[PDB]
């Protein structure tokens, strides 16, 4: 397809974060409204895509789902380039995935535009009894670094639509 032919804008997203935080399940819940209970480790980039409506216009999201597993991750961070948005994801039940955010963020901004809209996502909000990271901590990291923030559950679909749609609304407001 092409912008000005089969859609008004194409917004490229990348989804980054530690292994098991729920990147792939967020994507699948977004496009297919299905929850995948098994952890299938992503290795190369996997592409997802969906049409959305923003301000009455047809926008296509091209979504690059990436490997969290360090053993599978390339040292060449070339797949950042061209992304209008990034979904930066951690597991609210696993403190270490939150501690790695600084490095993911640095990685993201060193190989992408300062332009890029970054949505910080605390996923697995359905597992409240196992919470290790306060909602306030994710809120504060976002503010401190000029990100938007949302907690989601790929399992129950809570805020999943909003995570992807609000990212696009942010991009839209930025560029027009
Ligand atoms: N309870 C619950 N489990 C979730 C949620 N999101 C993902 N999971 C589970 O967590 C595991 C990891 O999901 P996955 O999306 O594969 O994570 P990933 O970030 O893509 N991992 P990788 O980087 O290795 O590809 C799966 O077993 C999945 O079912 C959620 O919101 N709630
Ligand atoms: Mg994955």
């Amino acid at each position: 397809g092409a912008m000005g032919m089969s859609y008004a804008y194409l917004f490229k997203y990348i989804i980054i974060g530690d292994t098991g935080v729920g990147k792939s399940c967020l994507l699948l819940q977004f496009t297919d409204k299905r929850f995948q209970p098994v952890h299938d480790l992503t290795i190369g980039v996997e592409f997802g895509a969906r049409m959305i409506t923003i301000d009455g216009k047809q926008i296509k999201l091209q979504i690059w789902d990436t490997a969290g597993l360090e053993a599978f991750r390339s040292i060449t961070r070339s797949y950042y380039r061209g992304a209008a948005g990034a979904l930066l994801v951690y597991d609210i039940t696993r403190r270490e995935t939150f501690n790695h955010l600084t490095t993911w963020l640095e990685d993201a901004r060193q190989h992408s535009n300062s332009n890029m809209v970054i949505m910080l996502i605390g996923n697995k909000s359905d597992l409240d009894s196992r919470r290790e990271v306060k909602k306030e901590e994710g809120e504060a990291f976002a503010r401190e670094h000029g990100l938007v923030f949302m907690e989601t559950s790929a399992r129950t679909a809570a805020n999943v639509e909003e995570a992807f749609i609000n990212t696009a609304k942010e991009i839209y407001e930025k560029i027009q």
